[PDB]
């Protein structure tokens, strides 16, 4: 089931990408 492999990078991704894309 890789949509978990994702859920575990997305979070990961999400924050960092959250805080590099500021707007």
């Amino acid at each position: 089931l890789l949509g978990d492999f994702f859920r575990k990078s997305k979070e990961k991704i999400g924050k960092e990408f959250k805080r590099i894309v500021q707007r």
